[PDB]
C-alpha cells in the first residue's frame, strides 16, 4: 500500500570516525528499496562503476542484505546534483546514444544483480523535455523486451525528479511519463539553504504566512499537489523526507528567526565537512551541547540555534508530521536521503534511548 525508500551513498564510506557508514549499518525492514547512489556516467555514454570498490565490494554488500530481507530490492541510481547535466543532454539526443546507453546499462544491471534503474537527472530543461520522454519510453521498452527475452520479472524503473514546478514545467511530460515510470521519487527539499542571504526552511510541510509569492509552493504538499495535477497519480508520487539539515551562519545572534539575515553558510560539521548542511545526528551532537530547539507549527519542521549557527533540519516530530500526511493524502509512499545522515549507530542522539535509525524507522513504523 506504500512505497518505503531508502538511498544508499557509495562515498559515506569516506567520513571520518563512528560517521563512516558501511552496507553492513543497514537494518533489515527498513526500507523495502534502496537506491544505491550512484553509477558513473562515462563521457561516452557507457555505464560504468562509480567508485573503485563498488563492484568488487559495495554492491555485493548491499546485495547481502536480502538474506536477513528477502523481499528488499535494490536499484542503481545515476546521476545526482554534482553529475550535472553535460554527458545527459549529449547522451539523451540521439536514438543510437541513448541505445548505447540503455544497453550498457541493461548488461551492468544483469552483471552487478541490480533489481532495477533509478534515473536521477538533475533536470531535463526545455530543450530535453522530448529527449527525457524517449530516453524513459526506451528503457521501459528493452526492459520490457528483455524480460520475455529472459523468461524474469522486469526490472524496476524510477527517476528522482525536481520539485520545482516551475522546472516540472520545463523538462517533464508528466502524463507521458506516469505511463512509462513505476514511481517517482519526489525531491520535495533543499526548498532553502545557504545559496540565500536569509534562513528560511529546508522542507517545509506546508507553505508559511511570511513566504513571499515565488514560494508559496515550494513545500512538500504543494509541490506533491503539482506532480497530481500534472498528471502523475498520486500512488506513483514518494514523498522525500531529507535526514540532514541546512545552517547559515547569522548576521546577528539576536535575530535568530525564521528569515534572519545571515552573512553566510553554516560552519561545516564535523563529519559531513561540507559548509551549509548538518547530518540529523550532528544535530544531537548540538543539542548535546545545549543549542535550542525551535518547532515551527505552520511548517511542522524545527530549526536549531547555538550561537551564530542557525539550522533548518527534520527530526522524529517533523517525519511523524510528513508520513502521517502522507496516509492521510494517500500520496505512493515515503523515501528517505540518506541512510548515512540517521543515527544510525544508535549512539550520537540520546532522546531515542539509543534506538537505531531513529528518524528512517518512522516510515516501516507508520507506513507499514
Amino acid at each position: 500500500k506504500y512505497v518505503r525508500g531508502c538511498y544508499f551513498t557509495n562515498w559515506a564510506q569516506y567520513r571520518p570516525g563512528n560517521g563512516k557508514y558501511n552496507p553492513e549499518h543497514y537494518q533489515a525492514n527498513l526500507c523495502e528499496y534502496i537506491f544505491y547512489a550512484f553509477a558513473k556516467l562515462n563521457d561516452d555514454f557507457t555505464v560504468d562503476q562509480f567508485e573503485w570498490n563498488d563492484i568488487d565490494v559495495l554492491y555485493p554488500g548491499v546485495m547481502k542484505q536480502k538474506s536477513s530481507q528477502p523481499d528488499l530490492k535494490v536499484l542503481l541510481s545515476l546521476g545526482g546534483w554534482n553529475a550535472g547535466t553535460a554527458t545527459f543532454k549529449k547522451m539523451a539526443a540521439t536514438y543510437s546514444n541513448r541505445a548505447k546507453f540503455i544497453s550498457s546499462l541493461v548488461s551492468f544491471l544483469q552483471q552487478n544483480k541490480f533489481d532495477g534503474f533509478d534515473l536521477d537527472w538533475e533536470y531535463p530543461e526545455s530543450s530535453d523535455k522530448e529527449n527525457y520522454l524517449l530516453l524513459c519510453q526506451e528503457i521501459l521498452a528493452k526492459f520490457e523486451e528483455v524480460a520475455k527475452c529472459t523468461s524474469t520479472s522486469r526490472l524496476l524503473f524510477t527517476a528522482a525528479v525536481s520539485a520545482n514546478p516551475k522546472t516540472v514545467d520545463a523538462g517533464y511530460d508528466v502524463p507521458a511519463l506516469a505511463k512509462v515510470l513505476d514511481f517517482v521519487n519526489l525531491m520535495c527539499y533543499d526548498f532553502h539553504g545557504a545559496w540565500e542571504t536569509q534562513t528560511g526552511i529546508n522542507s517545509p510541510l506546508y507553505s508559511r504566512k511570511e513566504d513571499s509569492s515565488e514560494f508559496k509552493m515550494w513545500n512538500v504538499e504543494q509541490s506533491s499537489k503539482y506532480w497530481s495535477d500534472k498528471g502523475m497519480p498520486k500512488k506513483q508520487i514518494i514523498i522525500g523526507l531529507p535526514t540532514y539539515g541546512r545552517g547559515w551562519t547569522l548576521s546577528d545572534a539576536s535575530k535568530t528567526d525564521i528569515g534572519a539575515p545571515a552573512q553566510g553558510s553554516s560552519t561545516a560539521t564535523e563529519y559531513l565537512r561540507e559548509a551549509g548542511v548538518i547530518s540529523y545526528y550532528e544535530v544531537c551532537q548540538k543539542l548535546s551541547s545545549g543549542a535550542k530547539r525551535v518547532w515551527d507549527d505552520e511548517s511542522k519542521t524545527p530549526y536549531l540555534v547555538q550561537g551564530n549557527q542557525w539550522f533548518s533540519y527534520d527530526d522524529v516530530e517533523s517525519m511523524k508530521a510528513k508520513i502521517n500526511w502522507i496516509k492521510q493524502e494517500n500520496y505512493g509512499g515515503a523515501f528517505v536521503w540518506t541512510l548515512d545522515y540517521d543515527d544510525f549507530l544508535g549512539s550520537f542522539c540520546t532522546e531515542h534511548n539509543g534506538k537505531k535509525y531513529p528518524l528512517i524507522s518512522l516510515m516501516q513504523e507508520i507506513l507499514g
